[PDB]
């Protein structure tokens, strides 16, 4: 299935470039990628990737209509054009751009930051599925990293005004007519928010991973861990000192990772060709990886593509197009108060949540459809005595519906007939099957929370040590309760996930 998804991937980003390119009519004597530059994106799409490409604003037959309407530009010998709309500039090196979140909510904002479209926003969404696993998305004990090395060969900028005299007549028109909320959001749906005016053309590696923060037990940041991963894994230097060695080591045994490339003569080479997951690599295996990234490298100049975002002004906003300064205003007021607010709500993960906990008597330890249940490091019952089971019911956050009900903490009642007060819910099931004595879990009920919402609930069997960051669960006195009856020790413990 990651096959499946690596070739579809690319099918995207070879066929997409053709088309774009076929429906600029450039000659071949136009330095590629020179389409992209007034081309709408879908903010919400993918990470810098044709792929996300919307439609050509620029009149192609106008630009193509005279010679003049070209400049020349040299880069790496080549003697080529560009549309003197454009600003060609050489850099031919390696720089990072680095993605991370400690969480899904935080890792969508810092992605969402790289669009440097002012606002808290949820911009390059879509990237979600292609570099990470869909079930990790909203799983609560998940870490991000998006790694991206490129090799920056020359980038393209243009302007809004410098654009203006080369615009589509139909998006001119589109702008200026564009009147009700309805009509506004029709344009950014239709014609794209935002147009490519500063992009990187050139090469690059993604090495993205989902990492447990739980298991992991890094002495770094799981981003700074990454980044460093990377780098060992394809043969480029790499910190051993530090706790590194060993953080790069638990990082890989921790992570779901996931690797793409693009630009180069990927048919013939590959950055990751050669990669190594070793702890210590021989001199041969650090070679071997060193030189497949090396020859993929080498490919590149020869072989651009569409690969980042340049510095500064990356994207610019539609209305930028506008000739009346009255519907600029307008049109930019509508996409950040009204339409970026909305889009970004639709596309908002949280991490799973418990929204059921059932308690009773079950032999063969067996959950109700649709249900899971209770493990310390594999399925054990509450209480060993009586086969008494508990089973958790997960919800998954949906931006569109009015989500169910969570539940933000959990305590015992050791007395016979005693319900708690205000909103506590008391599970029905004496969890003791001694005659003489009594354990009730209670929860408490809320409207959802992301923050609050209850992620998981364990068990500690005799490894009695309160791990971070989750709770006990107390009875009144405020201690804790041993759930099992048998010549064993079960402590039941909770986590929001922070
Ligand atoms: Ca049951
Ligand atoms: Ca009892």
């Amino acid at each position: 299935k990651s096959l499946e998804q690596e070739n579809s991937e690319r099918d995207v980003e070879i066929r997409d470039r053709n088309y774009f390119r076929k429906l600029s009519l450039f000659d071949d004597t136009v330095i590629a990628g020179a389409e992209m530059i007034g081309t709408s994106y879908d903010v919400f799409g993918k990470y810098c990737n044709v792929g996300s490409c919307m439609n050509s604003l620029f009149d192609e037959r106008k630009i193509n209509a005279s010679e003049d309407n070209f400049k020349k530009v040299t880069i790496l010998g080549k003697t080529l054009k560009v549309p003197y709309y454009i600003d060609c500039y050489s850099v031919g090196d390696l720089k990072y751009t680095n993605a991370s979140g400690e969480s899904i909510e935080s890792y969508q904002s810092n992605i969402s930051s790289k669009s440097r479209i002012k606002g808290n926003y949820l911009f390059f969404s879509a990237s979600l599925k292609v570099d990470f696993d869909t079930d990790s998305l909203t799983d609560f004990e998940n870490a991000f990293s998006r790694i991206q090395y490129t090799y920056d060969l020359y980038i393209l900028k243009s302007s809004a005004e410098a654009l203006k005299e080369f615009l589509k007549e139909s998006v001119k028109t589109a702008l200026d007519k564009a009147d009700t909320e309805e009509d506004m959001n029709d344009l950014f749906n239709t014609w794209g928010s935002h147009f490519l005016s500063g992009v990187v053309m050139g090469g690059c590696a993604q090495y993205s991973s989902s990492t447990n923060k739980y298991t992991s037990n890094l002495t770094n940041s799981f981003d700074v861990v990454a980044a460093a991963s990377f780098a060992g894994f394809i043969g480029l230097s790499a910190r051993t000192g530090n706790s590194f060695m060993e953080d790069i080591k638990k990082f890989r045994s921790a992570s779901n990772i996931k690797t793409h490339a693009i630009g180069g003569d990927l048919s013939r080479f590959d950055p990751f060709g050669g990669a190594t997951s070793a702890d210590q690599p021989s001199a041969e295996e650090i070679a071997a990886a060193k030189k497949a990234f090396e020859d993929w490298k080498a490919s590149v100049p020869n072989a651009p593509e569409l690969v980042n975002f340049a510095d500064s002004n990356p994207l610019t906003g539609i209305w930028e197009l506008c000739s009346d300064r009255t519907q600029k205003a307008k049109l930019k007021k509508h996409f950040e108060t009204v339409w970026a607010p909305a889009e970004s709500a639709k596309r908002r993960v949280h991490a799973d949540y418990i929204d059921e906990i059932i308690i009773g008597i079950n032999n063969t330890n067996t959950p109700p459809e649709g249900y899971i249940g209770l493990k310390s490091t594999k399925d054990e019952n509450l209480n060993s005595k009586g086969n008494i089971c508990l089973f958790m019911h997960k919800a998954k956050y949906d931006p569109n519906i009015d989500n169910k009900d969570c539940i933000t903490e959990l305590k015992f009642i050791t007395v016979r007939d005693k319900s708690p007060e205000g909103d506590w819910v008391k599970i029905p099931q004496d969890i003791y099957i001694s005659p003489n004595q009594y354990l009730y879990l209670c929860y408490l009920p809320a409207k959802y929370s992301a923050e609050k919402a209850i992620k998981d609930i364990q068990l500690l069997c005799s490894s009695m040590i309160l791990p971070y960051g989750y709770n006990d669960v107390l009875d009144e006195r405020g201690e804790r309760a041993n759930a099992t009856e048998d010549d064993n020790v079960h402590y039941l413990i909770y986590s929001a996930g922070w």
